[PDB]
RNA sequence: UCCAAGGUGAACAGCCUCUAGUUGAUAGAAGAUAAGGGAAGUCGGUCCGUAACUUCGGGAUAAGGAUUGGCUCUAAGGGUCGGGUAG
């Protein structure tokens, strides 16, 4: 990554398992102009439609969720353990 | 010789009911258990606590909460248009 002057490493599953910024203070990409002026009201645009793109993302991830192998079963075994887990976080304090 | 509902049984079975048929058969009155001994007899004694898993399609392309951008060569990857200074 230092070879090729980057200053943060692109989300990888090799960089999070057997591996964040370079450059000790950071720079936002909020104020990073892409110098291409059709491209620049497109960034601005995306930017601006920041939290309908998030959602959209989040819609998705819980229609995955709820189409993966045996997803009732799944958060029927979740509200199980959450509630034995959050009933010992306080008998075993008390 | 023909037709042939459902539920439990969760082992053909048995039990109960739906549709449909019966109330026919003179009427009234008034096997089980057992203390102690133990053959002394006789011919002859499926349901409560775990864990891993686990079904169909569509998807190709290294992943799928995160900052997605992802190899080399190799047919096509919607159409079109557009290039300077001087005489």
């Amino acid at each position: 990554a230092k070879l090729y002057g980057l200053f943060r490493l692109p989300r990888m599953p090799e960089i999070t398992k057997y591996l964040n910024w370079l450059v000790d203070p950071p720079v936002n990409m909020d104020e990073y102009k892409y110098k291409d002026k059709k491209r620049e009201k497109e960034r601005q645009e995306t930017l601006k439609n920041i939290s309908l793109i998030n959602d959209k993302k989040k819609l998705k991830s819980e229609l995955k969720k709820k189409n993966l192998a045996w997803s009732d079963k799944t958060l029927t075994k979740e509200r199980k353990l959450e509630r034995k887990e959050k009933m010992s976080l306080k008998r075993k304090a008390i």
